[PDB]
């Protein structure tokens, strides 16, 4: 079963934009060495918009290959088309990923009707566990309750990453599907929150740069312990917001840059490089996390 | 300038949901015969997510083709990777389209300065007219007039779709760029009001069906005639707002083959059927308009 602390890993890229492969190991190690549950590979943080499906697909056989079977990988598989999703779902397919994380289709705004036959379709396509991804401030889209619902009885669909920040959502949900189904949290701010609610982890912005903090964290959460789990989010706090003090991942990017994680903290347009008063807000947020 | 009535025109498609030439040329008879001042190829009511790169090119091309040189076309080039919206670009270079309409990117929420970069590289790019198209409900990102005065600087880049319905931005912006940059509305049930704030005109989903009236309006507004131009919308405000409340162009789609305009109704995953609820005010809506 999917839980604790997953990261939502950015796909470090050298001058050219190019994948970093060397920076990518370094990540993947960190992880192995933070005690990270699980990886989500070319998720949103992981720019799943700005490579291409080979890339893509290049992107998760490489973190598959150093991954090395220590942790395990997620597929970013999402699309506004259910044919390119089922057809990126496909391309995975017996490639070692334990899973697919998989969005509602964006900039179209399909039905609750046209969400639960797009990620049908995307089911019947696969033999992989499939975690639905509902973030409406991203996608023009809201994933309803009722729809996980109807989803969460075919085969195959297994989870979801809840992104709104609306903790109702929690319990809006377990009350309509089985107990097995997982319940992950795709806001940091409110994730510690969203755990005590019923939530059974994370897939994390935060977790790339505080990686041990965040296993930490999770763990406590799962064992009950929310006082001493409250302690380290308070110590996470500023990183959770200001990670998105301009548009994700250009901050958690340069923090990994500065932490000496990747080579190099370049992007791909329309994603644009750091502003001198971002670097500063970062900074003093990896400073209150004991991290610099 | 483009001005006027601009039809963001369906795709029509077969029962397999591939593109159906036939109902393609009797749309692009009726626009000519009706007065449609241009029409955009593959906008968002063209279903470009659910359209590949192939797809898409071929779509602008035989719109080209069946138009003859009776109506000018304008490609929908927008795409949420910078490298990916100057390739559909230059696709379309010397194809014989007079412009093209270029969304913010979608999901990814570039910052202001991202769009700037965006939008920028894209211009220099192409010898094209460029209309930006801002439609925050569908993109996660909103594009502001300073971000819009900066591009007018910009050559090629001459207008803006604001599908806002906010009618402050017409002059937020007009008073950030020059005489000859146009303001055309992306929403239907605002459109004349739009165009009496100072608009030049629309880009439409009604004047798929209601050309004629849509064309007539339009004029009218411009010569400074709005009580007998809400007289026009008056019986065209039910399909201005039942074409969207199932998702467009879930609801044109139909209206279109109801009039006997297209041989079916097709969309392509995640869009899915009307409802019948949708069938039945959109037939309402049709009557009122005096269609049906």
């Amino acid at each position: 079963m999917f839980t604790g602390s997953i990261v939502a890993i950015v796909t470090p890229m050298d001058e050219k934009g190019n994948v970093c492969r060397a920076s990518l190991k370094k990540l993947i190690d960190y992880h192995v060495a933070s005690g990270t549950s699980a990886i989500v590979s070319v998720g949103t943080t992981g720019e799943s918009a700005t490579l291409n499906h080979d890339e893509h697909a290049d992107v998760v056989m490489m973190t598959l290959d150093l991954a090395d079977g220590r942790i395990p990988v997620i597929a970013g598989t999402g699309a506004n088309a259910t044919a390119e999703a089922i057809s990126l779902t496909q391309r995975f397919n017996d490639s070692g990923i334990v899973g697919c994380l998989t969005v509602t289709p964006y900039y179209n705004r399909p039905s609750q009707e046209g969400l639960y036959q797009h990620f049908k379709a995307i089911a019947e396509h696969t033999d992989l566990p499939q975690i639905l991804y509902n973030v409406p401030s991203r996608t023009g889209c809201d994933l309803l309750p009722e729809t996980v619902g109807r989803l969460a009885k075919v085969k195959n669909i297994i989870g979801i990453k809840e992104a709104t920040g609306n903790l109702t959502r929690v319990n809006q949900i377990k009350e309509l599907v089985s107990d097995d189904f997982v319940l992950l949290s795709g806001d940091d701010a409110s994730a510690l929150d969203f755990m005590q609610y019923g939530g059974h982890g994370v897939i994390s912005v935060t977790a790339n740069v505080a990686a041990r903090d965040m296993a930490q964290m999770c763990k406590l959460a799962a064992e009950g312990h929310f006082a001493e789990a409250r302690v380290i989010n308070e110590r996470l706090m500023p990183l959770h917001n200001k990670l998105f003090v301009e548009p994700n991942p250009i901050p958690v990017k340069w923090a990994c840059k500065e932490l000496g994680l990747v080579a190099t903290d370049t992007l791909r347009l329309p994603m644009t490089p750091i502003t001198d008063s971002g670097r500063e807000t970062v900074r003093a947020a990896l400073k209150h996390a004991g991290l610099l």
